[PDB]
């Protein structure tokens, strides 16, 4: 019920819709070239007209019927029912895959050949010669091959320059603190980002500017919370935006003013490139596939952020997080909850080692939240417990409600460590800039 | 011949799903969000829809050459149905189609099903039947179940305040929690003889009086006592009596006027031993099934065992994941009593934390709500010329005590709470009664 080769003269098909894909865009003939031959062809007529489309543009001179009849090597010619086919076919874009599979084809072809040839080579035997002779071999198809190959480098790097030139003509994505961004010198692509902050502290209020950061640079935005519903996630961004406490936002009763701006400023998020998933406590490899996923159906997307990561090894994920993130391309950030063993300490400053199957090591860029007042204040209680063994809010309430906050610099690779000042204002939840 | 009608159709509407997907590549993941391919009827269409999905992941089109070449080689579609295929008349919004097609997959399924139990019944082990009714139940339940999509939750949200949970007795706690919302996953960690028995009962009074429909499961101790208990605290008797057993005229007759009065109420037990979370799940999918009333459930309790032979033997941190699920999934705030392991006590301040609750397999976190229970005076007194000082200082307190009526000063730690507050409330609580007398912050003090 199967016949062979009958695949085959489909597989002459494709050809022919590349050479036409090229006869629409010349300047695919390049891509083409840079990776199949004339030989590379099944078809013989389709592989000489190959040849001549290089002929033909390498002297810069278009490809179409005109050029390719008059062109003609006359050492052979291609048949009419052919020529004509080639030219009739149906135009198709994206023909990328087309050509890697016509690759395929060929490489099958090399298959057959070398397989059928060693096997003779070797019934003669010297086993030892038989055996280079397999080596040889091997080389020869690893270096046909050319997939998921080396070189080279003095290629990307001209380009790599007339990236950076283009835009010296900021280096990354924009955090949102200047302060931050004289040290991380924006969030570099592939580079992973951590935020280790104790619950409470606004670590679920800070991102969100952090992302509208990235909106206003109009770049692709993925969510994952894990614990928390999305729903509130926004929720504290519009409070963010609206400037307005988060209490009235959530009860319900909102005046003539502030509804206003709230519908003023929803939409404006509602076209914005924003995407969610508030599933729980998903796994590391569901993480790497819905990414591929998402990037796959949206190109834009040039950041991501995770909230946040749950005790259980971290190192691997880690790692795995890394991998994705110069797999895709993207800087990653995630939110990690720090373990109780920081506030043991005197010095309550987090610090690099705090959340101990081993330390994390794989992120590029390590920051803490630190608020200056909320531990001011135990150790002014513990003063007053030893003083009894031997007003102040409303005042800041009246003040405008802001707090002094460090957001530590402590980790950032092959650049410098510090420490930022920034206000905190407390109702609002919200960092302001300064 | 009504079903090979239903049959030739579902042919048709199956190469156009198909054809549809081959004109538009990007369908092929809403199809298979759906979709599987042992779901086809006819074989060569599941085998189609396998070779698009292997396509779709490399990112490859999808047209008649993709599919030739990348024939799974094991086999080969017949030539007649795959030309049929393209050649299918492509029509839009084929989400019904595929809806279609799965309603004709899941009917193939039920009749396999349908058959199994019919042949069942000839062995003549009922009780394994009723098992196999229930797991084929499970199989049927749980076979059928980006910014716009949040936008319209964010609408449910705020129509439902326009339109705020269960109550819990307590206003200060109020305060903090905003009710028992639906579906939300609440835990307590208290410590034993606390008086947790006798807490929870007073929460489920406060739910009962809300004529919403209370489950209650007891694995550890008998349901007999724990209701108790609760009359204990609604005729304000003191335990020992209502235990021994005499009662005088007045308290033998309030305690009749209570007892029917709790006994109309919407009250269920479970006083069964070791029952397991897929059970618990089960007997709660028919209970609400049952009474469409019930707003609440309670559970006490379960005990932690952390290692790695805690998994088959019966982990909580999977538990509160399959009880996150059922939470959501009858709409109601589930709520589950907690035993916390020893070092606590081993710590010098002997207050509560989140990660006293250690697993075999991670700590808990899957709970919204975690609250605490402490008694500042039960460590107290065990913590308990400077000797003498103390000795005829202390001394004087005990008998003092005791007269008052044995009030105590009692901490409920919000230690934890989702999208809210965290802090501590206190209450005065009743040794002899084991009752949390509720009490605002401006009359307490």
């Amino acid at each position: 019920t199967m016949d062979h080769l009958k695949h085959l003269q489909q597989l002459q098909n494709i050809e022919r819709i590349v050479l036409s894909g090229i006869v629409l865009a010349n300047h695919k003939i390049e891509e083409v070239h840079s990776v199949l031959e004339p030989s590379d062809f099944y078809y013989p007529p389709n592989g000489l007209f190959f040849e001549i489309a290089l002929k033909l543009h390498e002297e810069d001179c278009p490809i179409d019927e005109n050029f390719i009849r008059q062109k003609m090597p006359k050492d052979k010619q291609i048949k009419e029912e052919d020529l004509v086919a080639i030219f009739a076919a149906s135009p198709i874009d994206n023909i990328e895959a087309y050509v890697e599979e016509i690759k395929n084809a060929s490489i099958k072809r090399k298959l057959f050949g070398l397989a059928n040839t060693i096997r003779e080579q070797a019934l003669e035997s010297k086993s030892s010669d038989i055996l280079g002779a397999v080596e040889r071999e091997v080389y020869a198809l690893l270096n046909g091959s050319t997939i998921e190959g080396f070189r080279n480098i003095k290629e990307v790097l001209e380009s790599a320059m007339d990236l950076i030139t283009e835009n010296q003509r900021v280096t990354g994505i924009p955090t949102g603190f200047v302060q931050l961004d004289n040290y991380t010198s924006g969030f570099n692509k592939g580079s992973l980002v951590i935020i280790g902050a104790r619950p409470s502290m606004g670590k679920t209020s800070l991102m969100m500017n952090m992302v509208l950061s990235a909106l206003n640079d109009d770049r692709g935005v993925a969510v994952f919370s894990l614990e928390m519903s999305a729903e509130q996630l926004a929720l504290r961004a519009l409070s963010d935006l609206t400037s307005i406490n988060m209490h009235d936002l959530e009860s319900g009763r909102l005046d003539d003013d502030q509804w206003e701006n709230l519908a003023k400023c929803f939409d404006h998020l509602s076209q914005k490139k924003l995407f969610f998933y508030d599933k729980s406590y998903v796994r590391i490899e569901q993480i790497r596939l819905q990414l591929r996923k998402l990037k796959s159906q949206h190109k834009e997307l040039g950041i991501a952020f995770i909230d946040y990561l749950q005790l259980m090894q971290i190192a691997e994920i880690s790692r795995e997080l890394k991998t994705l993130a110069r797999e895709l391309e993207i800087p990653i950030i995630a939110l990690v909850q720090l373990n109780r063993s920081l506030e043991n300490r005197d010095d309550k400053r987090p610090i690099l080692s705090d959340i101990k199957g081993g330390i994390e090591q794989d992120a590029d860029i390590v920051l803490f939240l630190y608020r200056g007042y909320i531990y001011q204040m135990r150790a002014e209680d513990n003063k007053i417990d030893k003083l009894k063994k031997e007003e102040e809010r409303r005042i800041h309430k009246q003040n405008g409600s802001i707090e002094e906050a460090e957001i530590i610099v402590a980790k950032n690779r092959n650049g410098a460590t510090g420490t930022v000042y920034t206000r905190f204002n407390a109702p609002f939840t919200r960092y302001e800039d300064m």
